[PDB]
Parts: structure tokens; sequence; C-alpha cells
């Protein structure tokens, strides 16, 4: 059968593989970007070239294989190294001044895993219909006895850093029995490796592309014609017999079915219209779940002013607002010398920040940096590079998180087809939602869940 996969980002490419290797071949790629890889994107920055959108493997050294490990670490040996956030008590800044005391913040961080870690064995018993499930605030709540969660400066950066900083939303929005314990973790491990490879993260995306779609051998670039960039799909019609597709350019193409890896905040958009109109029960299945957002503000100095060193590479400010550019990381391993500091914002400060100027932005930084390091002359940042993914018509956030309130049911209502309409993506893995490693295994299990259909009639 003929398939069109509307978008080449992990998950798109990684279903389009899992199809060739049924033997359909008869493929046409349509992404919208002049590149493939989605999410998962470098750029240069200070004459380095940082991730834009994923960065860490996530989920290493446990009882399973992610298999995104071997990919990066063996087949390709990207440049890469462990994060340890075991320091990170000697590293919260005062919102005006200095760092807390040492052994008053390790406290509070124990505190606050003990507490999670009794929300993990909460979770345990709650019903698969989700009848029983909370936000975790509410879990934080009932685990401390207390009308509010975390809630002076220090005990809310923790609670940020454990939280927001993997989920990109708030613990009042997510939900417990969804997030905690968290399958990644679970199941591949708890280390996470930064990579930081001048190819880029994305170089995993290529590697897969190139195990099927033409390659001109010089180059090395993708010259198969099955794959069409700059393609924005703008309208999919769809019968009981086959599909139509159109693009923004005033292409037309037609197919037996297709294969839907856009994002969910894409999907939540109505960039592409269907026609008919998805049904209702798809469409609330959409709706429902959040597309968050993760913003990773990279900045460039004359000279360094923070400290390097052991146990240095991740640090918090406790601001009295919270999530105001709260956790930041520095490079000594990852680009030496270079002089850049990274500072991650999400959900509501992110779609603040993105309608703003980029000097705007850094003039805020400044006032922060300032006030963390009172007794150094902070310069003025060089250059300052903001993500604006929420934005971006093509992405509309950076990944999904699931929200109280979503049982499974729903959730997998995602993944449902709707006639031959079939959907791909991080937000339809069925346990490894948001993550790079979701986006892969979920193309393979949408494409086979197409092949059973397509092939075998076991639909
Ligand atoms: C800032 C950020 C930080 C993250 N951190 C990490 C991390 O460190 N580790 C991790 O494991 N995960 C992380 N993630 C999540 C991970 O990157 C994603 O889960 C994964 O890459 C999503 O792949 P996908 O194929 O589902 O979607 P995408 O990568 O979005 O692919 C969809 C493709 O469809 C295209 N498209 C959209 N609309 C159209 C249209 N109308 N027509 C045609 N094509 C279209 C897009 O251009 C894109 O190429 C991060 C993501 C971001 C953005
Ligand atoms: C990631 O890859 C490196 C690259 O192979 C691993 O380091 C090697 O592992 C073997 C295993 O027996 C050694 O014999 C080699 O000497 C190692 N090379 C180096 C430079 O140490 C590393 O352990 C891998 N990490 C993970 C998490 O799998």
């Amino acid at each position: 059968p003929r398939v069109i996969v509307v978008g080449a980002g992990m998950s798109g490419i990684s279903a389009a593989k899992r199809l060739s290797e049924a033997g359909i071949t008869d493929l046409l790629i349509l992404e919208a970007t002049d590149h493939i890889g989605g999410r998962m994107h470098k750029t240069n920055f200070a004459g380095i070239n940082v991730e834009l959108g994923a960065n860490w493997v996530e989920g290493v050294n446990g009882g399973k294989m992610n298999p995104i490990w071997p990919i990066v670490n063996s087949t390709l040996k990207l440049r890469n190294f462990r994060s340890d956030f075991d320091y990170l008590a000697q590293n919260v800044y005062k919102e005006d001044g200095g760092v807390y005391d040492e052994d008053y913040v390790q406290k509070r961080i124990e505190l606050a895993d003990s507490v999670e870690e009794m929300g993990e064995k909460l979770s345990a018993t709650l019903h698969a219909s989700g009848r029983d499930d909370m936000s975790i605030l509410a879990m934080q709540r009932l685990n401390e006895h207390q009308p509010n969660g975390p809630a002076t400066p220090v005990d809310m950066v923790v609670d940020y850093y454990k939280f927001d900083y993997e989920f990109a939303e708030p613990p009042r929005v997510t939900s417990l029995q969804n997030t905690v314990p968290l399958a990644t973790f679970s199941d591949f491990g708890d280390d996470v490796y930064f990579v930081a490879d001048q190819r880029g993260y994305e170089a995993v995306v290529y590697y897969l592309a190139g195990q099927y779609l033409k390659t001109d051998d010089k180059s090395g670039k993708i010259v198969d014609p099955r794959l069409q960039l700059n393609k924005v799909v703008r309208e999919i019609k769809y019968s009981p017999g086959g599909v139509t597709v159109k693009t923004e350019d005033n292409s037309v193409y037609s197919a037996d079915y297709v294969m839907v890896s856009a994002s969910l905040g894409v999907l939540q958009s109505d960039l592409i219209q269907f026609k008919p109109k998805l049904p209702t029960w798809k469409v609330r299945a959409i709706y429902q779940f959040d597309m968050a957002v993760y913003t990773k503000i990279f900045l460039k100095f004359p000279r360094k002013f923070w400290p390097e060193g052991k146990g240095r590479e991740f640090f918090l400010y406790a601001s009295s607002r919270r999530g105001y550019y709260g956790v930041w990381q520095e490079f000594e391993k990852q680009y030496p010398d270079a002089n850049v500091l990274l500072v991650t914002v999400t959900d509501e400060e992110s779609r603040r920040i993105e309608q703003q100027s980029d000097e705007q932005t850094k003039a805020e930084i400044m006032q922060v940096l300032r006030k963390m390091f009172p007794g150094k002359d902070v310069p003025d940042a060089t250059d300052i590079l903001v993500p604006r993914w929420w934005s971006d018509r093509f992405y509309k956030g950076t990944f999904s998180n699931w929200p109280v309130g979503v049982n499974r049911y729903e959730y997998d209502q995602l993944r449902a087809p709707v006639g031959r309409v079939y959907f791909t993506g991080e937000h339809t893995s069925e346990h490894y939602n948001g993550y790079v490693h979701g986006a892969y295994l979920s193309g393979i299990d949408s494409a086979e869940i197409l092949i059973n259909c397509a092939q075998k009639k076991m639909c």
C-alpha cells in the first residue's frame, strides 16, 4: 500500500523505517521544514553547536536497555557525559545574594524526596481506571498534612527542579498516577547522559533514516525522492477507500493511508484541516492532554564569573516568584572555555518570554545574575539564544505532559486511528510520552498497528 507520513521527526522516520521493513516501501514523507529531526535539533551559538530541543538520553543503567542508548553510545559514539545532581544542596542561590547553608538545603531536598517516595507508594495502590487519581500537589498536601505544597522560595525551587524541570508544568496540573513513578526511569535506569557532540543528538535520526532512504555516496545526504522537505501539510481528506493530502505550496497527493506524526500542539492548533472533521471522541482526547513548553535560554559572556568544579554543573536560583529563571547549568566539561551558561524556564514564563524581545529577556537575566553574584563584576552577556517552540507553528510546544483528569483509556484514544488516518509521535507512546525514546518506540508501534490492519486485515 502507499502510505504518506506527515513529519520527518524521530517518530515519522522511525515509523517509515518499520513500514519499509515490513515491505511497505511505497512511502512519501512530507516534512514542513527544510530538514529532518524535528524536536532533536542543534544550532550554532557562540561558535558552538548547542541543542535547541532534546539534549539527554534519559533512563540509563537500569533493568532494560533504552533503545536509544546503544545508538548514541556505541553505534555513533556521540560525545556525552552522565549528569550528576548530587551536589545541588551546595548550589542554591538566595534571591538577594549567595548560596544558602548546604545542610539546611540538603534536608529540604530530603524532605521533598521523601514525600515523593510516599507518593510512589500511593500511586501503586490507585485503580487502573484512574478514578482515584489526583494531582502531584494533592499528594504533597496529603503526605505533608498541609493546605499547600512547597511555598517558601527554597522549597519551591527544589519542587520546580524536581518536577517542572522534568515535566514542564507544575505538580498541581500533573497526574500523579501517570508520572510518579515514571516508567522511563523505572524501566531503563535512573541515569541521564547529556549529549554534547557537534554532529548533534539529531544524528540519531539521520542514522535511522539512512538505514532505508537513499543517500549520496559522496555527501551522505539523503537524496531519496520518497522524502520531500518544505512540504507543509494543511489538509488531509479521507474516505473508506483512501486519502488525499494537500500541502501549503499547493501540491496534492494520494495514498491508501496517512500516518500523522506532527506534535500534539500542532494537532491542537488547526494548522491541519481534516475532512471530514475528526470525531468528537478524538477531538476531546486531543484537547484534554497537555502540550508543555520548556525553553533553553543560552547565554554567552566575555568572561566567567560563576563557580566551576566538583558539583558545580547545576545550580538553582531561589526566587520568591516561583519558576523565575530558576534552573541553571554551566558547561565546563561540555564546552570548555566557552563562557556559556544555560537557564531553563517553562510553562507560563516560557509563553511570556517568547512574546518579548531577546534584549528584554537578556536584561531580566542580567538582573538575576547580578543578584546572584554580588561579589563579582558580572559582565553583560554578549549573546543570547531564546528558542521559540511554542510560537513555532510546526511544534507549538516542546513535549506532552499528562494532566490530572485524563485516564489511561482517554490517553489511549490519542493513539487511536480514525478510519485510514493513523497517528504516531511522543504523545502516542504508551509509557514514554515526552521523550526521544518514546517518539522512537511510538513510530514502531504505530507502524505495526497499520501493518496488521493493512496487511492482515486485523484492525
Ligand atoms: C526543548 C526540548 C527539550 C526536550 N528535552 C528532551 C531530552 O533532553 N530528552 C528526551 O528524551 N526528550 C526530550 N525532548 C522530547 C523529544 O525531543 C521529543 O519527544 C521527540 O523528538 C518528538 O519526536 P516526534 O517525532 O514525536 O515529534 P517531532 O520531533 O515534532 O516531529 C514531528 C515533525 O513533523 C513536522 N511537521 C509539523 N507540522 C507539519 C505539517 N503540517 N506538515 C508537515 N510536517 C509537519 C515537524 O516539522 C517535525 O519535523 C525535548 C524536546 C524539546 C523540544
Ligand atoms: C558508553 O560507551 C563507552 C564506549 O565503549 C563505555 O566505555 C567502554 O566500555 C568497555 C566495556 O567493558 C571498556 O572495556 C572500555 O575500556 C570502555 N572505554 C572507555 C573509554 O572506558 C561506557 O561504559 C559506556 N557507558 C554506558 C553507560 O554504557
